[PDB]
């Protein structure tokens, strides 16, 4: 396999289906990436993650750099070997979590210094250091380090952060390219910024395309703006990105958000929703989400979802999973997470198949009618 | 298969190896039973419990009667179907946990009333109700309901509780026999009491043998007396029980306790040690236990144990499991528990094979020399 090859096999409107080939494996798109926080997709062995259909997982650089440490992971043979996942891994840059989770952050044009939320230890991230950490982890898809823009943002602040992010995107590109082993075996994605403003989104797309990346993320969405606004921004933002490269919507999302984002040209997704909310009792079904802790499920012998092909739905009842979650049992988290990740992968498979067959518009309509009934 | 058939295939000294055949499966003895608290062996799917080699698991009646409830489990098809384990299950009587976990307990010759530790709800257990609950769960091996004796106990109190336990053993026998479906498909074990006193242990054995049971537990040990005293009591107590029926040492134990108990004629064991201590960071190895949280393991690429055949030791390092446990990750509990239960099953297999080959005495000596090096 090549370092990186994205091929589009079929299209319907703005939606696309295809494959990313990388040295460690093939990624089917549109793709959903389960999130590995600290070298584990929570409550699942990697073989179970694979059995649900995932082709690639996400690793959180911020968490990994704090525990167990990036240099330590490298000394132990890299993240893949350490955690037991041998297929592609996309790593985020660490920048978002620094701002959401860490303390005493000091921002500058050079990068950010911050105190760990676990022990108050002091740390630094910059374009160069983030790329280096992702190299030490052995990431297959490396995210450029940027400066996130809160929502809402004034035009001036959105412009300043987008402009800084574009300068940092060039620094990220040069850092990645100056490390031969990384440049030859991994891929680098740039991140479009600009908040909700079309002109800033266009300037950001133009800057990123001039630098040149293997893929392009739409950053700065799913930060409180709501689905209508997110879709409005995607409507104009995705067409600005190079058509022939993957489009990655970071931190999205709920099933309907995924369907609508694919309708707008997005190829890749990640979110903690299926794992995190699974441990909290929310199970996804084709008839909408349910909270398994509700007393109405205490004697319900049906599986979580009536059609789902996952091992949890083949073997256990809602009543059992209800009991486990109410009791705080680890097995409850395991089963809910496996089902939710499997549900997400089945959603992506239905999306891919419907695009390939030219019936994605109908699929989206049928999906919504039933999910929101 | 028959309802119950225990056959001894080989002996060495007081040690025995053989099989219990029951409708749901064959149990190889000496046997270790992983403990299912509230319809789950914590952090393991039932298929993983089976893959480690377990032939039978224990269910805690006290926990199950409180959550999800015995009548509810029966309405949902029984414990086996509910939890996804189709092989034999031994259920305890609930009496021990009532005394260790519940509140406002009121004891009498009829039984015990108590308040749930979860919500203060009021409940009753008696010989008759305990046997009925174990029937509602669909237990394969039912434990007679007894009155536990604390350690230390005066001779008078030990005698009074043993005598009550023997009256309750007859009530348990009659309750079990008066339920045709239970009598025809499950087995009933009686529990020897008498604290550390030989004369009371003998009276208890005589009373139990006169009633007649499918197996005989040695109760009231592993309650703070220490290994030397436990072994001293086993020395005289096990020979008092019928030779041709299984001997079950409840709530034992550490690997060396198991080896010495087998040397004294015990055929069956259960304990939370491998599961509970696994979640706390203790891993069993042939060179003794280790605490994986210790900083010395942070960069140790070796498996938990150098010889263990379990899937955890085939795939992951001490360094990874160290990280998971330190981080509080669910996968850490999953992997530690799978390894510890697998280790226990490999111990039982080595015990069975060595007895079958007439080299158990040598095995015990070699095991101790290395485990306590
Ligand atoms: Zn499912
Ligand atoms: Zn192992």
């Amino acid at each position: 396999r090549p370092r990186f090859s994205f091929s589009i096999a079929a299209r319907e409107g703005k939606a696309r289906t295809g494959t990313i080939e990388m040295k460690r494996g093939v990624i089917r798109t549109p793709a959903f990436m389960p999130v590995g926080t600290a070298a584990t997709v929570k409550a699942l062995k990697p073989e179970t993650v694979r059995a649900t259909g995932a082709d690639i997982i996400l690793g959180n650089t911020y968490h990994l750099m704090l525990r167990p440490g990036a240099e330590r992971i490298a000394k132990l043979g890299g993240l893949h070997s350490f955690m037991g996942w041998d297929r592609p891994i996309l790593t985020d840059s660490g920048g978002y979590q620094v701002m959401s989770l860490s303390s005493l952050t000091k921002q500058s044009e050079e990068g950010v210094t911050f105190k760990s939320h676990l022990d108050g230890s002091r740390h630094m991230l910059s374009p160069e250091r983030s790329i280096e950490i992702q190299h030490l982890l052995g990431s297959d898809i490396v995210m450029a380090f940027d400066e996130c823009t809160p929502y809402p943002a004034t035009p001036s602040r959105a412009a300043s952060s987008m402009e800084r992010s574009m300068r940092w995107a060039k620094r990220s590109r040069d850092a990645f390219d100056s490390r031969k082993e990384q440049a030859e075996n991994a891929a680098l994605f740039g991140i479009q910024q600009g908040s909700v403003f079309e002109n800033l989104r266009q300037q950001s797309a133009d800057a990123l395309a001039e630098i040149g990346f293997d893929g392009y993320a739409v950053g700065g969405l799913a930060v409180g703006e709501g689905q209508d606004e997110m879709f409005r921004v995607l409507d104009f933002s995705v067409p600005m990105l190079p058509d022939d490269k993957p489009h990655y919507l970071m931190g999205v999302g709920k099933p309907d958000d995924i369907v609508g984002a694919v309708e707008r040209g997005i190829d890749m997704f990640d979110c903690v929703l299926p794992t995190r909310s699974g441990r909290n009792g929310q199970a996804f079904t084709w008839d909408g989400p349910i909270n398994i802790r509700n007393a109405r499920f205490s004697e319900d012998l049906k599986p979580l979802d009536s059609e789902c092909h996952c091992a949890v739905c083949q073997k256990w009842s809602r009543a059992f999973i209800h009991h486990l979650i109410r009791a705080g049992e680890i097995l409850g988290a395991m089963l809910m997470t496996e089902h939710n990740i499997a549900f997400y992968q089945q959603l992506m498979q239905k999306i891919r198949d419907s695009i390939s067959e030219g019936r994605f518009s109908q699929f989206a309509q049928d999906f919504r009618a039933r999910y929101f009934a």
